[PDB]
């Protein structure tokens, strides 16, 4: 009588085990500490992650042999990186609705960067994994554990909700693969279809306060449209686009629970972790010696690590010889993140020592958890245009190291949501109260994430 | 041991509301026994998951069924007679996809068109029995739905949370059907090459050589004009099973947008649903719910149909002459189809509707081995293929495609083929939790037979 | 001892003739008299006629076919007509520096006017039969007999090179071939490439004295251009590009004796004229119950018909009910010529009478044969501004209309020649004398051709 | 009954002149003794005239000649023994180009590789010959370059009007190639259509029905597939011929641009030429003339061959090793190839460089007949290309080609084939000028056997 459901797990499946020689290196990886974990108890987090090591993957390696192959073209300056969608995912709000919403309004960013760009992007959402985060402190503002994210525990203010549940971790995969069977159904339908995204970016460009002020791109891009249509061009590769999944890769009982052996057709066999396409270790979770960045170099996927204002150039390059020991262009992607009023100032350093090792790294902005504040009418929130600073900021170090500005990573969401403060809306400290819906950071609404892809389109362009 | 779901706490158009609600009020057979609350707790989580098809491909999926009706294309539907929650593994999943995919490109060569691939997958986890007590004396085993497989009464009770497990099952499997697909494992040079392997290692090999070498010179023929992998590496597989259980097939249907016509509800737990033998009563739910979805869907023709009814049928599942929106599913017994088939052939053309004509040459053609095990003979069901063949033959109708039961695993489970399985041998690994199917070296041998029906 | 090689000729091929109710229509109708024809003796045009009965064809008809579907895309509105090339082709500069530089020249024009239209653009060059012309003189200013073409006599100002030849009948056929032959190897190579005319468009922009001007343009079509590589377009339609033939159809002996009966496999069969794609009639031979309307109304390919300032609305409706009689759109193209100053004035009637018949022209623009005069220094030439002008008043009357403006049809050549005045290098009267290379009309250079495109995209995309 | 023309009234790299220079002014066997003033003045018209081909599509060749080489490709090079202005006409154009086309697809899906077709058209119009004074006592035919067919003395005078006559031509007969390749005359759909309809009207027709019904599953295969009209709409013939008149091969070359490495000569009367057996004096112009430009050569190799000197003109030809540049086209006599041709191979093979090994199996075995015609057996013909394909198969080498005289007409010309043409069928119709063609049916006969040579 609490108005929940019990579904029942079984571990059925008689699967063999990961090769013994790999197991032995991924045992004395997660030997080492690991912060932010969970609480519960390890009898039952191994009995959980038993269900999760027979269950269908949520990628499969081919997938991420191939995103490596764009990732190398970024790396590259060839190709450009969009990363996006929401800050935390829940399970109440996972739903086909949102999960659209948030699918297009990625591909309307899209397109608009792409034509910015002169080059591909790469699509990646926060999406079918972005479950679990990092919290600073054990007691939040109304004495209660912290919300961790729903892969841990309940965001409802409640003792019981707040306990750390490792059926979480089955709920979470269920969530998961439900999404992202989704996103390929979407992004394989007219849904994905350029002509199709770019009317509505039209729409957004009439309806806007500031919408005068996008029209000549958005002309211009419509008419570069046309004009491929004009030169008989075959439409066969408009209609689809590759939406890839990420999240951070924060809870291990998930993570290792999620490898699996490629076949071994591409190259040598080896440790994919298959709950995603690629995956970002976080700021708290980042520890050299820790046992995420260990976690990190086992596995075969693309990663990226978050760079904060703390970051040293010397750091950063143990970084890049622990996680690129192979130099691979586009393996490691690092994330800046350092605050609008940093970011001119910290990042040439560390742009500069990467650059002399050799490593292609992708160089990617991130410029909303810098970018924090709390407004007086309580709400955690960010302004606009200091998110729109950094990234212009971004561009201005690279421009003139000469390296390149490889993508950005940011936190939005198709919905008309009122978290992050100004754009062409002017969100104000008032309007905020009207859809606060973040579970977690604010997020550009789906305005000003299209209003910002404009925006970098133009720095792209200069 | 239990996952644990919040029970969640835009009104269809009054037509479509009035519609579902008189076809969900006639009689049902065959349904679960669990109470109406729970039931409608499953049912509320339900409405609100991601669905596991969306309805352009079902539209798409529309498109190309008409083209089979119309005699341009083929229908390759295929898959485990049930699905488990136990089995619903990547390796499983990978096999099944593998044999759809290599049966597809021997039916593609052989018919000189395309073929769809629809697979009894991602969803096919519930089934009638005739009787509610089974040999042992429990309440029977009536699919992962509904019950468990295990032979003890406490697991046989009907637990309305399989609802949701059904679900979680399917789209888990969907989106890996989906990724499979998209990737190498639907190159076609891939997908032959295997098909050449199964030729080597076949003790009726050199009976297959010849084919099998004339498609191999087909693709390479392909590649020597230049137009290779423009379209080889993905193929196209469609999700299908028997709808069954009305209170999952009604809380995962959802209202399309208003881009195509009119607003409709499609059933997007798949891409497309065949009612059963026994549930397919001219005036029951199952046939009422069919004519509410927009989904293309099939009924089950056995040896008592009539051309009467079977024109019935057609009149209410396509009152727009749609063709491909209905399948009917020929399963007479290899015996009977050239008897009873052309009189239902001839009575339904004559009404100017396109159905598609498909063979379903399993579910007549079962018997039970002296060693206990419940079988098929592979010569029986490939006579079955052949007098369908026959009977479109001599009519001047289209054989459409078939509907078989298969699985990429070396099991042990229908007699015959070419490795000549036996009533000892079935003990062996005797798998299905419910019909016997075509291993994959027969699910193999079968495409290559009908291949030939095909070319003659 | 003249300089010259005597080719001999052989009539010796067997083949069978055109059929007997095809050749009893073909004779009625050129019955009918014939203005603007040569003079030279029957028995030897008939000869001549009757080898080039037996010559491989300069086009054949399913080229023929799949133009004329192109041409009624025009005429529905959905593609534009740009056609092009010297107002006289003579033999002496039939070389392929020159023809490569008329390919180039349209090919140029086409990419700029294809993204300003946002449509396909149909290329169709004046070339490969351009080689007759009529005279409203019998005598010249020097006393000689008129030069009327190289197709009849020569433009050296003596008495011998200007009698009528009709040996020159085989002469015009094989150097048609060659320079068709020519053009087909051009546009299936490189030369026709997207990216590599644009690239020659990009070096026009930068050292044009007006490139400043068309800057802005040139850069979005290098972003459309970009735009399509970055999409990941199929690059195989970019590579190549259609070049028909055309030429004003007025030497009845050449294109009677390459008339060709299609083998029926597309229809049924009938008279193809396979000296072009297409061919216009003239001004001075348009006489409405004279041969060469006669002769265009037996023949399967498009046509056109020149309309100056003298012409009627219902004059006009008489050439669309002879010429279109089972109402084909794009058939027929009606080619208005009125000089800049009257086409605003004298078109509209002729429009709207045309259209009120139900059928579909296409309506084309001549913004040069109306628009031409003699300077002080003696040359005869034609001013940049009036024929912009022109073309800016024919796209005035279709909008005011309702009504497609269709396409163009110019004089150019691809050389740096000093023919017509202005343009942004601002050729003047005393500029003439430098390099006035032209048998007859004059062209545009190569600069003052692609200015003119550009200004039409402009026209276009308002 | 003359057309005139006016003799017209940037100069080579200094290296480049000093190369063409050492090379014209080495001796130069079966020239045409007409007068160097005349000569001179035809070349200077010929020099202005638009080319036949351009640079570009001769470097596509060399890079489709290039894959033929390293065993990824096949030639077929085909066409009228002799062309002349009378028969340069549309039908018979067009039916030599269906020719090759008809065969084009035949070899293709037996080789299981592209076919890269390259045809003896527009300038085959010079010929050797033995002797001066023929049969009939009159100054011998050289081909209508150079003089006329016709037996009288008049005629045979050497002409260098012939020369522009030769270009014009070619240039018409090269133009409506280029059309008819464009067309739907190379849909692969309708030219197998016409290889169905030779299958059913050939005496042998039996004998290929097996094949030619594997071609059109195969066909219906890659449209099954989705994947149909991408490439198959379309083809590129390339055009060759004898590179045996100096006068005009010299007067028709051109510097190409800086584009592509370094400017360079190439002959620009056609794709690639090749050099006859009485003309390749390793010394002489000829081979010097090739040397110095870009396109794409062959050297016929006749009985007398050695290893040695093969290798010889595999150095001087191909100095740079790059695969396909050279072609080096055996023509033994079917009793001799397989003796001949294995130590040839070896010694060139040795080299490290990679011609192409081309065979010609016509002007090996030719014969007079009782009915004075001269005739060539086409078991013969067909024997020599069995014998060059089974030494290659013993070598481990390519066998990459074949070059043949066929027509698309239906003349009495060659022995034998289906057809069964017999000595007194060939006063029918004789109608080639010089050597005897494989008609239409036995050139698409001679196909189907060297698909199943391919086959093997
Ligand atoms: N084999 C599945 C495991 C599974 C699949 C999907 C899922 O969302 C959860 C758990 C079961 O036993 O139920
Ligand atoms: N909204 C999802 C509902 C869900 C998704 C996936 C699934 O397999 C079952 C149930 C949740 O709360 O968990
Ligand atoms: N058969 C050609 C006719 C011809 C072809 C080409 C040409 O340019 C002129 C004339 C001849 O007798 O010469
Ligand atoms: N410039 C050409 C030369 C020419 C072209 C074509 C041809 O067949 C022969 C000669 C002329 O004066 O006629
Ligand atoms: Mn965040
Ligand atoms: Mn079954
Ligand atoms: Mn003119
Ligand atoms: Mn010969």
């Amino acid at each position: 009588m609490n108005w929940t459901v019990d579904i029942p797990i079984d571990q059925l499946p008689s699967l063999p085990p990961l090769p013994t020689d790999l197991r032995t290196r991924l045992d004395a990886a997660l030997a080492k500490p690991a912060a932010q974990q969970p609480t519960w108890p390890a009898d039952q987090a191994l009995a959980m992650r038993t269900v999760l090591e027979s269950v269908p993957p949520v990628t499969v390696p081919s997938e991420i042999v191939r995103l490596q192959e764009q990732l190398a073209q970024v790396a590259k300056g060839e190709a450009f990186l969009l990363q996006g969608g929401d800050c935390a995912e829940t399970f109440m709000d996972n739903t086909e609705p949102h999960i659209r919403g948030n699918v297009r309004a990625l591909l309307q960013m899209a397109v608009v960067l792409t034509y910015g760009a002169s080059m591909p992007v790469v699509k990646v959402a926060r999406i079918a994994g972005q479950y679990a985060k990092p919290r600073s402190a054990d007691i939040d503002a109304l004495g209660l554990r912290s919300y961790r994210g729903d892969m841990i525990n309940g965001f409802a203010p409640d003792a019981a909700a707040r306990e750390h549940d490792p059926s979480r971790l089955v709920r979470a995969y269920a969530n998961a693969s439900a999404a992202m069977n989704l996103v390929r159904a979407l992004t394989s339908s007219g849904l994905a279809s350029l002509h199709l995204v770019h009317d509505w970016n039209r729409e957004f460009v009439r309806t806007s306060p500031a919408g005068a002020r996008y029209e000549a791109l958005a002309t211009e891009i419509d008419r570069g449209l046309r004009f491929m249509s004009a030169c008989g061009v075959a439409d066969r590769n408009l209609q689809t686009a590759e939406i890839y999944a990420s999240h951070e890769a924060l809870v291990l009982d998930y993570e290792r629970a999620m490898l699996r052996l490629s076949d071994g057709d591409d190259g040598e066999p080896q440790l994919f972790d298959l709950s995603a396409h690629t995956v970002w270790i976080g700021e708290r979770t980042r520890q050299i010696d820790g046992a995420h960045i260990a976690f990190a170099q086992v596995i075969a996927n693309p990663v990226g690590v978050k760079l904060g204002p703390n970051m040293t150039p010397e750091l950063a390059v143990e970084y890049v010889e622990r996680l690129d020991p192979h130099n691979k262009p586009g393996r490691l992607t690092l994330v800046s993140r350092m605050g609008n009023h940093k970011v001119r100032d910290l990042l040439p350093p560390i742009v500069e020592k990467v650059q002399a090792t050799g490593h292609q790294v992708i160089w990617q902005c991130d410029p909303m958890h810098g970018n924090t504040h709390e407004s007086s009418t309580g709400f955690k929130t960010r302004h606009f245009d200091r998110i729109v600073d950094e990234v212009q900021g971004f561009f201005e170090v690279h421009r003139a190291l000469g390296t390149h500005p490889g993508g950005i990573h940011v936190e939005i969401t198709g919905e008309n949501v009122t978290e992050c403060l100004g754009g062409a809306q002017d969100i104000s400290e008032t309007d905020l109260a009207g859809r606060y819906e973040t579970a977690c950071d604010p997020r550009l609404n789906t305005q000003q994430s299209l209003e910002l892809a404009f925006l970098v389109a133009e720095m792209l362009r200069d």
